[PDB]
């Protein structure tokens, strides 16, 4: 259903894929998004450990689960998401290109 959608995200959080069911929950067309980080979204409360979940994701290839957190829609309201989080390496490159992230409504 559009009770959640997937982002990718670059190593500064900056959105590089936005499926289309972003605007259902977020109120932002995906060009809004994409070429933004979502560190510029989530609440300042949030950041701290949003960031070492996702710098924790970087270093191993099991998925991880954010607490919840707030993202700032576009009116600038606050709605409570989770996300389920994995890093996508380049099996020649050994490169980690970007993060896969399921983004659910709570």
């Amino acid at each position: 259903g559009s009770m959640e959608y997937v982002s990718r995200h670059a190593i500064d959080g900056k959105f590089v894929f936005v499926d289309q069911r972003a605007t259902a929950i977020l109120a932002y067309l995906p060009q809004e998004l994409l070429g933004t980080s979502c560190y510029e979204y989530f609440h300042q409360d949030d950041i701290g450990h949003l960031a070492e979940c996702h710098r924790q994701v970087l270093q191993t290839r099991e998925k991880i689960t954010t607490n919840c957190y707030k993202f700032k829609i576009k009116d600038g309201s606050f709605i409570t998401l989770r996300s389920r989080w994995f890093s996508f390496m380049n099996p020649w490159t050994k490169e980690v290109e970007y993060i896969v992230s399921t983004n659910t409504v709570v």
